[PDB]
């Protein structure tokens, strides 16, 4: 009934060093030996059960919060967002908040986002690269465009005056450094947390000033309105109470914190694969889809007249997933396949491992946009079941618009021998930085 177990040498540390070493091979090794998609590591004296069989994915995403709580595994962000936030609040209360945020991001509000994106990317592009031939670092250049572009989308004219794009990105960085690597459960705000403390206060203060001047204008029936934040102001709690500054501040940061890293990486990988002598066959196929539109795109042609472009962004995520793995605690015993897991254990499901199973994908390491899964429910890049990612629709529309606006004017060329390798150092994994140098050209 119990799952198979791996044997450790030292009692003090369980397979921690092996993790630091590339874990893709490590995890594969085990699966081939114990011949099973389910086993337990027991890391650092603390058992951890991995579910790594495409067939069993539903036994893990389908179950409710009372049986499997997410609050406990992630407890460090708690410290970052605000006090008593998500995972920082009662489930009945938390569940409520997710919904207000979700409504903000919907197809019903994408109407005016497109043309705004093109402007920002063109502004930056025409000033940052000016010579006919130049050398730039892609990974560093996709990060600037992602940040400056969202704000055009979600911040009000008056809110951008008191906060520029550049400055804001710096503010987010300080909070991140608070992240502690190797801070394994279990061990508290440290000096790096002292900076994190300051950053939010400065962000909390500036919010108040924009409100006072907006209300008088909000008074008088100001015509524009439309701010997501404004939409957030109206929100009414179920019992019958309105949101406090503290919480609003928290939600906003959340939105901004989640988007930047993941989208950037996704964009970066997509341009590399696409500029290589090998992947030439599919480079034409793209031009066969972007040489009909005018110089000014509109909502329609990007949502429904760009099907294939969407097939490229997918394969990229599938092959090199930004997020290594998701986890949760077991408040009660749960059945899995032909085995069962006791109570008080830690169970995890890995996108990285699943995307490399031979049964679902014939060749895991190859890059093909026209491939299809042989087993239904294998991919799970954007998550699944009850916990499904929200920014999905938004991130895609933004990523697609960028690709479209760049290949139309510039032609890129990679200097290195072959596509860059992954770097497992950080917690959110993207391509290695020193291999990203590229040379750009210009048509016409
Ligand atoms: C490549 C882009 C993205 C990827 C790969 C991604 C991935 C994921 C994954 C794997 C989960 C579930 C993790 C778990 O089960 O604990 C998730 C959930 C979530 N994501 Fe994303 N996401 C992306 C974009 C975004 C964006 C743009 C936002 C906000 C603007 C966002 C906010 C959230 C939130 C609030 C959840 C809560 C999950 C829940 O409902 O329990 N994500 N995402
Ligand atoms: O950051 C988060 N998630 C991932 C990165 N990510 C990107 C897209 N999808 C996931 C992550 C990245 C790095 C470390 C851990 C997790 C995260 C952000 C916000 C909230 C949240 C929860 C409840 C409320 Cl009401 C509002 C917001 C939860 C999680």
């Amino acid at each position: 009934k119990t799952p198979p177990v791996y044997p450790v040498t030292v009692p003090f540390l369980g397979h921690i060093v092996q993790f630091g070493k590339n874990p893709l091979e490590f995890m594969q090794r085990c699966k081939r030996d114990l011949k099973s998609g389910v086993f337990t590591i027991s890391i650092g004296g603390q058992r951890v059960t991995i579910v790594g069989d495409p067939h069993e994915h539903s036994r893990f995403f389908s179950p409710r919060n009372e049986i499997l709580s997410p609050r406990e595994v992630y407890t460090i962000m708690t410290p970052v967002f605000g006090e008593g936030v998500a995972y920082a609040a009662p489930y009945p209360r938390m569940r409520e908040q997710l919904n207000f945020l979700a409504e903000e991001l919907t197809i019903a509000k994408f109407q005016n986002f497109v043309p705004a994106i093109q402007h920002e990317v063109r502004k930056f592009m025409a000033e940052n690269w000016k010579e006919d031939e130049g050398v730039i670092n892609l990974l560093e250049d996709c990060g600037a465009m992602i940040i400056n572009t969202a704000c055009q989308c979600l911040f009000g004219e008056d809110l951008r005056k008191r906060l520029n794009a550049r400055h804001f990105a710096q503010l987010l960085s300080k909070m991140e450094s608070s992240l502690i690597p190797a801070a394994v459960f279990m061990p508290l705000p440290l000096p790096q947390s002292a900076r994190c403390r300051e950053a939010r206060a400065e962000l909390q203060k500036i919010l108040g000033e924009i409100i006072v001047a907006r209300e008088k204008e909000e008074a008088s029936k100001d015509n524009n309105t439309s701010d997501l934040l404004g939409g957030l102001l109206k929100a009414v709690y179920r019992d019958g109470t309105r949101m406090s500054l503290h919480e609003v501040c928290g939600m906003i940061v959340a939105a901004m914190f989640a988007g930047q890293h993941t989208s950037t990486i996704t964009t970066s990988w997509s341009m590399l694969h696409l500029m290589h002598p090998k992947n030439k066959k599919w480079l034409d196929k793209l031009h066969k889809e972007i040489d009909e539109f005018p110089a000014q795109l509109n909502y329609d042609n990007v949502m429904d007249e760009m099907p294939f472009a969407e097939r490229c962004v997918r394969e990229s995520i599938r092959r090199d997933p930004p997020l290594l793995m998701v986890m949760r605690m077991v408040k009660a015993e749960v059945k899995v396949g032909s085995y069962v897991v006791p109570k008080g254990d830690i169970i995890a499901c890995s996108p990285l491992l699943s995307h490399h199973d031979e049964e679902a994908f014939p060749n895991p390491r190859l890059w093909d946009p026209e491939r299809d899964e042989k087993v239904d429910g294998a991919f799970i890049g954007f998550g699944a079941g009850v916990h499904k990612c929200i920014g999905q629709k938004f991130a895609l529309l933004q990523v697609k618009t960028i690709l479209a606006t760049a290949f139309r004017e510039y032609d890129f060329q990679l200097l290195r021998d072959e596509v860059p390798d992954p770097d497992y150092h950080t917690m959110v994994v993207g391509p290695t930085l020193n291999q990203c140098l590229v040379k750009y050209t210009r048509k016409k």
